[PDB]
C-alpha cells in the first residue's frame, strides 16, 4: 500500500464530505512541484558516493510551503510526496501563511561520519538551492535529523546567497546561537497539552485529579507528560517505552522515569510500578490517553477495550479509520492527529517570523502565541465537527481542504 495513494484516498474522503470543484480536487491530488536531485558528497576514505534527494512542493496557494527534511534509508517519493501533502493540511488547519513541503534523502546517518554529515548537508543544500528559499521553500528538521544540521544548512545557503537577504530564514529548528528560538523543544507537547485542555473544557470536565497515559518515552511523549502535570494537575499513573511500559495509580514523576529510563536503556521496573505492556496501557481506564510512538497503535482488535474518554493523537496516525468510527460510536472525542502535534510547526512558523523580522521573543510571548493558535484551530475543527455532524477528523480536513481552496479560488488557478 503506497503512502502517496493512502494521502490521496484519505483527501477524496474528506472531499466527499464537503463542497469542492472537481478541478480543485485534481489540483489538490498533485503535488505542483517535485524536485529529485542527485548528493554527491567525498567519504572519509576518499571515495565520492551519490545519494538520492527530495524535495516535494505540494501546493504554494496560501504562502511558501514548509517541511522537514528525512534522512532515512526506507526513504521513497511516495513517502515525501504523502508527507508534503499531509504536511499542507497541517499547516492550512492551524491557519498558517504557509503550503506544504516535504524533503529527504536516501541515506543511513548511523554509517555517516560527522564530517560525512555535514558533507551531505551542504550538498543537499548547493543541488535544492534553486527551489528553496525564505519565501519560498522553509526545510524543518525531521526524522533522523537535528538542529546542528539545520544549522549547517543554513550556513550553505548563506554562503551561496551572499546575504543578500534573512538568509537565517530560509530554514528553521536552528540553534539558538543562530536564529533559533525559544519554545522549539517543548513545541509538539505544548500543542498537545493546550489541545487536551481545550477539549476537556469543550467535554465539561476538570483536568485537575485526572489520570493520564501515555505511550512512547521519547521527546514528545515525556514533555506532554512533564507539561500536564504541571499545566493541567492530572496525575500521570502510566508511562511506556518500545520495550515495555509501567503503571501506578499514585502518579509517576517523569523526571526521574526519563533519568532511569536514559541510565537502565527503557522505561520498566520502577518502583511501585507494575510492568505491563502497551496493549494493557492501551486499555487500561484513564481520563486522558496520548499516543506518542509507532503509529497504527489502536486498530479495530483493541478499539472497543479504549476507556479513555479524551485520546490525543500526538504520533502520527496511530488510530485506523474503522477503530477510529469505533471510537466516534463509543462517545470517545479524538483530536485529529495532524491537529494535536501542530505545535512543532506553529512554534516553527514563529520561529521564521522572528528570523524575517530579526526581532526574537521570549518564551512567555511564543507559549501564548502557540495558545492562541491551538485554542483557535481546536475550537475550529470542533465547531465544524457540530455543525456538519460528521468525524472530528473529517472536520479538520474540511477545515484545511476549504482554506486551501479558498486560497487557490483567490489566487484564480480554480474558475470554480
Amino acid at each position: 500500500i503506497d503512502p502517496f495513494e493512502m494521502a490521496v484516498k484519505q483527501l477524496e474522503r474528506a472531499a466527499q464530505y464537503m463542497d469542492i470543484s472537481e478541478e480543485a480536487l485534481e489540483w489538490l491530488k498533485k503535488p505542483m512541484r517535485i524536485v529529485e536531485v542527485s548528493v554527491p558528497i567525498e567519504m572519509d576514505d576518499g571515495s565520492v558516493k551519490v545519494f538520492t534527494g527530495f524535495r516535494v512542493q505540494h501546493n504554494w496557494a496560501r504562502g511558501p510551503t514548509k517541511g522537514g527534511i528525512r534522512w532515512h534509508p526506507a526513504e521513497t517519493l511516495s513517502t515525501v510526496k504523502a508527507l508534503a501533502t499531509w504536511m499542507t493540511w497541517k499547516v492550512a488547519v492551524v491557519d498558517l501563511p504557509y503550503g506544504g513541503g516535504k524533503g529527504g534523502i536516501i541515506v543511513n546517518p548511523k554509517e555517516l561520519s560527522e564530517r560525512e554529515q555535514e558533507r551531505l548537508a551542504r550538498a543537499y543544500i548547493r543541488a535544492v538551492y534553486d527551489v528553496i528559499g525564505p519565501w519560498t521553500d522553509i526545510p524543518a528538521p525531521d526524522v533522523y535529523t537535528n538542529p546542528k544540521i539545520m544549522g549547517w544548512m543554513m550556513d550553505e545557503y548563506e554562503t551561496i546567497m551572499r546575504r543578500k537577504g534573512p538568509a537565517f530564514g530560509v530554514i528553521t529548528g536552528k540553534p539558538l546561537s543562530i536564529g533559533g528560538s525559544l519554545g522549539r523543544g517543548t513545541a509538539t507537547a505544548q500543542g498537545a497539552i493546550f489541545t487536551i485542555r481545550e477539549a476537556a473544557k469543550a467535554l465539561g470536565i476538570d483536568l485537575k485529579g485526572k489520570k493520564i497515559a501515555v505511550q512512547g518515552y521519547g521527546n514528545a511523549g515525556y514533555y506532554t507528560a512533564k507539561l500536564a502535570k504541571e499545566q493541567l494537575g492530572m496525575t500521570v499513573v502510566a508511562v511506556s517505552d518500545s520495550r515495555g511500559g509501567i503503571y501506578n495509580p499514585d502518579g509517576l514523576d517523569p523526571d526521574e522515569v526519563l533519568k532511569w529510563k536514559r541510565e537502565h536503556g527503557s522505561v520498566k521496573d520502577f518502583p511501585g510500578a507494575t510492568n505491563i505492556t502497551n496493549e494493557e496501557l492501551l486499555e487500561l481506564e484513564v481520563d486522558v490517553l496520548a499516543p506518542a510512538a509507532i503509529e497504527e497503535v489502536i486498530t479495530e482488535k483493541n478499539a472497543d477495550n479504549i476507556k479513555a474518554k479524551i485520546v490525543a493523537e500526538v504520533a502520527n496516525g496511530p488510530v485506523t479509520p474503522e477503530a477510529d468510527d469505533i471510537l466516534r460510536e463509543k462517545g470517545i472525542l479524538q483530536i485529529p492527529d495532524f491537529l494535536c502535534n501542530a505545535g512543532g510547526v506553529t512554534v516553527s512558523y514563529f520561529e521564521w517570523v522572528q528570523n524575517i523580522n530579526g526581532y526574537y521573543w521570549t518564551e512567555e510571548e511564543v507559549r501564548e502565541k502557540l495558545d492562541k493558535k491551538m485554542t483557535k484551530a481546536f475550537w475550529e475543527v470542533y465547531n465544524t465537527h457540530k455543525d456538519k455532524n460528521i468525524h472530528m477528523r473529517d472536520a479538520a480536513y474540511v477545515v484545511a481542504v476549504s482554506r486551501v481552496y479558498q486560497a487557490m479560488k483567490d489566487r484564480g488557478w480554480v474558475k470554480k
